């Protein structure tokens, strides 16, 4: 018999149970930790993708208390210059700044790009995000040890992983956070192309339990479709959430608006798609090239997302995230329960800002 | 590791098993309790929503044996006027009308937290029951509100909600409510589970809350999620004493709101009270929509109660209390659900109780 | 503290496992029992519906070795006439005949319709089919007892039921077969309108285990979508299968062909639909002349595609069953039930079992 | 009560768990065994179907390191010539095909399908130099198939023989004891197959592979996972469970090299694809397959390239240097319906064409 280790759940499989509450949504606190040494004022990170995060999107994310990660599908000098435009940047009272009062910013790197790390460190990057399709690999782990050995005070994120053993390996190599998510991304085809993946709720749960033994936060990356998934990811034990598709159709993301059959869209594509890899430099992709509807400014998207998190926390009775994770209790639901949860049997006539 | 309390089920996960029957559907009795003191002659309540229940719909529901709950999306003066319009209304055409001791139609009215002024006026207007509703019933504000109301009006029947856990039912019952309303997330226009990730599938929520409310002798109202008459039967069979309905009544003559035509068909607006339009940035927990026009509340109510009577016939139950003692369920699969519905045949004529 | 007895399954939830086979599909025997005293030469019965079985359909079903049940949505004299047309009727070497060489036929009756039974017996009906929405009821049981006391030699089928205790009550009442099916019919809305029903595979299995203790056959009625569901139902322990929608679109069924958007259809409706009940409300109104209570139906009115002769449909259906018994290695229906082993499958396994990822260009005679 | 042996899973019910990896996808080795005595340099076989494999397709499959099985819906002389066209084909290309799958004389390897009782066909295929004969039935666990296996091995002890199709451990034990050199697994999974709908008989493919591998390993007999492969990730799943190779129909039917012509429908190009148990292939009959069409997808080489690239990527995720190491390391999770929708593309309209996903 084959080895089936567990039955794994994703976001749509579970719901949070309400608990006795003495707090209102507008009163809760949504600050969290990005790494062992960097805090966020709100728990959202924009994804490190060339249709999501350059300097315009990163500045707004940090102004709102979160973070943006500049994607690595550009030359070193262009990434340095994008980082510096963020660092050089009453209406944004929750801005996430460093000790010098400059906005905080992240930047993506790959294996074997130490010149890129050197230049981004010199540019004053706050955190380096070492990402890969398979974070639980010798190359990633050796690259972690190398960066940490040369820049001990540089906060370093590594991913992506989906198992507890992977979280142990990365924590023991010296990361300041692990990023969890193999397969959940809206534009990801890894589970279809290679057959590999772990549903995100189970992957978060498995990795948070291990990483907590090292005091290392977990970033939940991929598969967020609604503000409710942010709440579920945080309640299971993640410290922050990375989001791609829900921010790709905003004013601040790179790329221009275009019109298709009467509506406005922006491009949104995986970094492992043919289009992203060919602009960078027969390939076997693990992402698709797509479009998402234009949804206005990042500020209004972020406002609805955190408004859903605040409501969730209010339902559970939690004053802050750590209390949210302590109090959280779940129910596993069925396909019919999912249909009951969504809008059903009623035609929608007006566009809802947090539900599409 | 994360704490998963249970695997929770909703209406379409289960069906009632038939049992030996000596009763006929047209002879069973469908009276029930709304609160500890107020009875209903039939177990349906129209939702406290501004596209469902004002005075016109509240009168029909009461005339047919149930109850209408005036919504709170109006100033205090208008709600008092709506309630008094029901109490003044009224007979061989409505022999099951739900009346009070003075021969007046019974009617309820919705209130929010910290609206004592509203409670005072609806009491002096002769309201039969006050319905304290909130998105989160298991909260300090609701509990204190319950304590404050029952202290000032010990004889005013008070419904509070909405809840989805036994621990929430215990809290409200000890606070002194006369009925609890169960439903976090199941409503047709509700996005709470999607926006916040919080909710409990309705069958499990009812089951859990009734077990705890029964210890205090407190009836449970199953609010939201009803799509077919069979859902009414399952909710009552699980232990609910009554069912509150919105979408199935929004498209009727007696609901507030204009009839309008759209692409050849007539509709009425139907929207959640937590939607942007109802609350007028805001973070809504409902959506604004439309439902097809269906005719009078009377013809809808007739079909829904006919399904309930049919189900009680299949189970062999003479009344709802006997219904709850005899009821046995099976859990079914997705394939079982598809087999339960109409399948492999194109429907060509309208059926009054199936769409 | 709600009471969930079990997790119940239907046809699409299970598949038969193949077994070692020394038999060929064309060689297996598919004779079976309709009641304790009447045999069939193949296990198919056409449904007692006014869009499925009148004398034409019933003649063809008996000629092919099965049985047709004349529906009861007509006055007694009309049902008697339909029965006699069938009794009156070597291209059909498997024809299902009585001791006198006449085609066998069934006829439906309702609670308390003794006058209908007396006329059907006189017409030579071979089996009376006592039908109610709820067979596990005092009205049904009392009717079974009165018919059996008056006509001890008349074979009686009663239904429909879905539980062991229901099968026990009808068997002790004296039926010659029970008919199983609360909710599975293609045109049935009982489970949605009332919330009552049992998934059909579990209903058969539970009822067969109990009815077998009395030696009483089980008729699996409703929910058959493909020839593979006939195989599953018999493998679980049913002795025969009653079929509505797969036979409604045939030449022999009552009703005319009509065209809708370039293709032909026939009407198909539940006997508990508004349309089927309209005629009885019309008789009831003119008799008394009183404003009547509006009906609350448990079925819908629809249409099915035209599929040609009942002969070609039955041939394909029986071909699937013979193929299944070849896969299982079974020489006959009894051997089929002895050898049958199932797997429970997932929703993804159901998609894999159907045609997937390929657009169908020519429609198969046994698959849509 | 009815006997329910197990709850069976298929490809979409499971996912491979990532493991610690020191291997790059480029460096893994994907050779495997077709039978006890014939090796493949990549683990894919083209289906024995009159819309998939004749000589052109079998030539490309062998050039790329796999195998093609000439279908049996033709007279004996026609099948002999199809085999001869492959055996006499140039194996090398314009170092273009460095992984070509050859016999002892440097000729491309090829298979040919046969039915029960067609000994004259077997004799002619042997004389033509066929490398493997594929005795396929709808029901391999039958007395007719067992007897044909015994007759063929008695007359040609050194002819490699595959037999199928089966889906139970008992069926695998039967064929192995009869003397097959590989068993073919698959009752019902095929894209054009209706067996499970027409007869109610079948086993979901992942459980069927798992069950037959565990038995067939006791006899040293490889398992061929036949049918239901929709994506490259399904190939990885079948091998990880223990199958030694994978037989594919629908994904190769729309290629240049498959038999049958291109046609256009509504502005797009298609090739016909049909089950061999469909009415058209068999010419009242009772079919167990349908006739259909699949999109035109270009050359077999471009399809095979993306399929193997997905398996290589899968083995890199698991950390496996070759197939046997793949099967030792592989751990699975079982997922829900909601986990499958999260696995596919969701909430985003696909604009461009993906060579390995649609
Ligand atoms: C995130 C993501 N999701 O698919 C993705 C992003 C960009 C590119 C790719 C491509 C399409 C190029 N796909 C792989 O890179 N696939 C893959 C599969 C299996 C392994 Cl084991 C590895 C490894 N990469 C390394 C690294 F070079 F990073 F060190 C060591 S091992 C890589 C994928
Ligand atoms: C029924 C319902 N379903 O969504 C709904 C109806 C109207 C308005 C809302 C809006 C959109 C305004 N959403 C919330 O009100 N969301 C929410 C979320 C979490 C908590 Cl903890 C609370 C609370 N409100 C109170 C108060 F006392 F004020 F009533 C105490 S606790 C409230 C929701
Ligand atoms: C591959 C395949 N998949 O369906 C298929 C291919 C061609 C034809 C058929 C048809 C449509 C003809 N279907 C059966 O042949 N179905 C079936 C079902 C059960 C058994 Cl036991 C047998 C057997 N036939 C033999 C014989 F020797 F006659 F060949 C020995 S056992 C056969 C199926
Ligand atoms: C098959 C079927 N539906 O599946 C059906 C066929 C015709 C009519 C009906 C209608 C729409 C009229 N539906 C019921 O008759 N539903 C129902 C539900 C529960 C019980 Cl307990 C009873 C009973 N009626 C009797 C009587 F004596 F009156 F005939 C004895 S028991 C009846 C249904
Ligand atoms: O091409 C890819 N293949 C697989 N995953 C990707 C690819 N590109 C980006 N991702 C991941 O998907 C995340 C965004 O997912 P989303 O928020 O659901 O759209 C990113 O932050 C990456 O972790
Ligand atoms: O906007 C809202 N958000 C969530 N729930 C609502 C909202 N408005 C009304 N509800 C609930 O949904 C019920 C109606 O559900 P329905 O019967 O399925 O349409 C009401 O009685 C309320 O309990
Ligand atoms: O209107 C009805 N409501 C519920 N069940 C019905 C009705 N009319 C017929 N049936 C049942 O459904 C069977 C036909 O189901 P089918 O073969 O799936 O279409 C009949 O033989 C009856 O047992
Ligand atoms: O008509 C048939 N009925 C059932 N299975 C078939 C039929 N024809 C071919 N097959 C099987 O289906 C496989 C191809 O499945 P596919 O790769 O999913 O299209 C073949 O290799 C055969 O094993
Ligand atoms: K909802
Ligand atoms: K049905
Ligand atoms: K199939
Ligand atoms: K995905």
């Amino acid at each position: 018999a084959m080895k089936i280790v567990k039955r794994a759940l994703t976001f749509e499989d579970v719901l949070l149970r309400p608990g006795y509450s003495e707090v209102l949504p507008k009163e809760v606190k949504i600050h969290t930790k990005l790494t062992k040494n960097i805090t966020l004022n709100m728990p959202l990170i924009s994804a490190a993708m060339d249709t999501v995060t350059e300097h315009r999107a990163a500045i707004m994310m940090a102004r709102l208390g979160g973070l943006g990660v500049i994607h690595k599908n550009m030359d070193i000098a262009s990434q340095v210059r994008e980082v510096k435009r963020v660092k050089k940047s009453k209406e944004y009272p929750d801005a996430n700044k460093d000790n010098f009062g400059r906005l905080r910013v992240g930047a993506a790197i790959g294996v074997g790009q130490m010149d890129r790390v050197d230049a981004l460190v010199e540019a004053g990057v706050d955190v380096v995000v070492l990402d890969s399709a398979h974070g639980h690999s010798k190359g990633i782990i050796d690259t972690v040890k190398a960066i940490k050995a040369k820049y001990p005070n540089l906060d370093l994120i590594a991913g992506n992983i989906a198992t507890a053993a992977a979280a142990k390996a990365l924590c023991e190599a010296g990361v300041d956070a692990v990023k969890v998510g193999i397969g959940p991304g809206s534009i990801c085809t890894t589970r279809i192309v290679s057959g590999v993946g772990v549903p995100q709720i189970s992957a978060i749960d498995e990795c948070v339990e291990e990483a907590n033994k090292f005091g290392v936060p977990v970033i939940a990356d991929g598969g967020i479709k609604y503000s409710g998934d942010i709440a579920k990811a945080l309640a299971v034990g993640a410290s922050s959430v990375m989001i791609g598709s829900l921010l790709a159709g905003t004013d601040e993301s790179p790329g221009e608006l275009f019109t298709y059959q009467g509506r406005q869209y922006k491009s949104y594509r995986g970094m492992g798609s043919l289009g992203a890899m060919q602009k960078g430099s027969k390939l076997v992709p693990e992402g698709i090239e797509g479009r998402v509807p234009y949804v206005g400014s990042i500020r209004s998207v972020v406002h609805q997302l955190l408004g859903g998190l605040r409501s969730s926390m209010g339902y559970v009775g939690a004053k802050d995230i750590e209390d949210f994770q302590k109090r959280a209790e779940f129910v596993e639901i069925t396909t019919a329960g999912l249909k009951e949860s969504h809008v059903h049997d009623v035609t929608i006539t007006h566009e809802a800002p947090n539900y599409k």
